[PDB]
């Protein structure tokens, strides 16, 4: 009965994932893959759990180790972009494996990544398996938002985005925003505040102003960045750079997204990742305006966002499992899984 | 190709629903159903809109009106108790009618009222339709509660409610909230604030427990009320009751609900309905208290309530349409069917 599932990648996302996965009897984790890190140890060990009798699997080993323990759905916790992990999504497709990802990206790749995108969704087509992801993106944000939208008559503006602690996902993360960079090297062909409509990656809130205009059966015009850094009042030290950020140098980056569409309905989307100052929370906010009028908002304070990545990729899994070959954006899935007692 | 509605009711609620629904091409008015207010006057010229050749029916004569213009399901917007609106179901359902109702208590009234609900239940089951309600309830709380709870491993505990401007329902609401009461008035037998477990009508937030319980799937042991009065240190205005509330007299009511369960599950919800200060503004609230930790919480601040109660109906009534026989409290729905551009 228990689900067949296989951790792709297993640093800080999927070493949690991997604990809820355990005391759940609904499911069984067949593979742990990490590339290089903790390579030959149970993954229990690494957890702090007791032996489970199944050891991390070397990167390069990844498509036998698939072929073998034979599991249903890959959690694929790795890196953010369909180039990054075009490699493990291959090693999935060409096993028989379906995938849910936490690549930030594939919330909605269509627009920002077309041809790799293409390239997926026809590999998982023809190897009858499925390819669905966005993690917090997805679940915390774009569902959340879906629930809150059947609510309203007509929309004529969707104006949200979210806050998170961009020191708490280590070192890569902290350099994408610019936390150790002069306003100057923040702007700069090399450099995160890069203004050109050529920049890529693409910020998480263009991925997700995509979603909503799927979601709604808009037709997109265009979507534009605006890209400015964040800085502090006060020196603030950064764990994921690993030294101070004098007062001036940047503390992270904001990104609004601007989408317009042919039927009018305009999608904004401000996404801050910084470092945080004593009165700085997490945050998620939604409010669409339109009728019912005055805006319809909804607002998630200090949300627990590391592990409520983790909870929403679990609530995807059967619905993975379940759902037509191909890439599949969860705007085509219904609302995440339901929570009940009894599965522990 | 357009389904078949009928509005039973046609006051605030269902005047408003009824303009939202002429502007929708996937939706027929086939009747229009008041008591005597309105009875020979088309809908149209009611709501401020050109005749669109539907007259308002009288109560007396829904069940001929309903055998004629056969619709699929009724927008049942009369009154809060399966008790009140049994008159109505029984019309409805005999005509092969499903509906989804506004009243209150229907959000989950299998322990408020087990005697009539069971009845309802076996009569929509005899006649092939089905019975679904809970307005605002349903889908501002209960629902938007449901997407968010699908992102917790473990819940210990949901702690939420909402609060509601209580002059703008009415009279009829505003009495059953002690708008004009003395302290002493508002406990006593015949009183809103009266102290026993025999207390009926119960409060909304007891039938939203009920609704969670369900939802959750855990085992209730025993739901407690605790009726406090609302009071305002000036003098408010009530349009609802017509007058003054001097300095120390009721303004409305608090009800807390405290529902234990066998899985050691607390669900406590706290509905305040009252005449408003100059801060005070209608508020939803959601917390969740397990894994994730530190607590899973949205807010609603300022929801457009009315609107929105109507937005939630119109959401549901395909659902309702394609739901199996007898009564389905909503926790057995899909989530509130989503917003799509191009309905109008
Ligand atoms: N959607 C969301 O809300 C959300 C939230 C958090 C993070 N993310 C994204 O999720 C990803 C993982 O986050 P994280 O903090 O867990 O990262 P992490 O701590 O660096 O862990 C990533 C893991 O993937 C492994 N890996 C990398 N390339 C691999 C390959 N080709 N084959 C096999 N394993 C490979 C790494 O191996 P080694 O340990 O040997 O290097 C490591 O175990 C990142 O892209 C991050 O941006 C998304
Ligand atoms: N779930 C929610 O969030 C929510 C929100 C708002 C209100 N409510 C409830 O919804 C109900 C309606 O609200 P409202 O403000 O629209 O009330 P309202 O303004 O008083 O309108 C109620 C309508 O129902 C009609 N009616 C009553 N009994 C009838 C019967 N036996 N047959 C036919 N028609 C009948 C009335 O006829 P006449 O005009 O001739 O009297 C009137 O047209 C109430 O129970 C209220 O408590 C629920
Ligand atoms: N990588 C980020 C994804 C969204 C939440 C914050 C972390
Ligand atoms: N009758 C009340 C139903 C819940 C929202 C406030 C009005």
């Amino acid at each position: 009965s228990p689900l067949r599932v296989a951790l792709y990648g297993f640093g800080n996302q999927n070493k949690e994932m991997a604990k809820m996965l355990v005391e759940r009897k609904d499911v069984e984790i067949v593979a742990v893959i990490s590339n290089k890190s903790n390579v030959g140890k149970d993954f229990g060990e690494v957890i702090g759990l007791a032996p489970q009798g199944i050891l991390v699997t070397a990167g390069l080993d990844a498509a036998e180790t698939l072929r073998t323990t034979n599991p249903q759905i890959a959690m694929l916790s790795t890196l953010s972009t369909v180039g990054d992990i075009e490699s493990q999504l291959r090693a999935c497709a060409e096993n028989k494996v379906n995938v849910y990802t936490i690549a930030e990206e594939l919330t909605f790749s269509w627009t920002s990544a077309p041809e790799k995108t293409k390239e997926m969704d026809e590999l998982f087509k023809e190897h009858n398996v499925s390819l669905i992801g966005g993690g917090f993106l997805d679940g915390a944000c774009c569902d959340m938002a879906r629930t809150m939208a059947a609510m309203m008559h007509k929309i004529d503006k969707l104006d949200g985005g979210l806050q998170y602690n961009v020191d708490h996902y280590g070192q890569v993360l902290a350099i994408a925003h610019g936390v150790g960079l002069s306003e100057e090297e923040f702007y700069a062909e090399n450099g995160p505040g890069w203004t050109s409509p050529t920049s890529y990656p693409k910020s998480y809130v263009y991925n997700m102003n995509d979603w909503f205009a799927s979601a709604f059966g808009l037709t997109v015009i265009k979507t534009e960045e605006v890209k400015t850094p964040t800085k502090a009042p006060i020196e603030l030290y950064s764990e994921a750079i690993g030294r101070a950020i004098p007062v001036g140098q940047c503390t992270g980056m904001i990104v609004t997204a601007t989408t317009t569409t042919e039927e009018g309905v305009i999608i904004v989307e401000k996404q801050v990742g910084k470092c945080y100052e004593d009165g700085d929370e997490d945050m998620v906010f939604m409010n669409l305006e339109g009728n019912p009028t005055g805006g319809v908002g909804f607002t998630m304070k200090n949300p627990p966002t590391p592990a409520m990545t983790n909870t929403i990729a679990i609530s995807r899994m059967f619905q993975t499992v379940d759902a037509p070959a191909g890439y599949i954006t969860t705007d085509k899935l219904p609302t995440m899984e339901a929570y009940v007692h009894g599965r522990l």
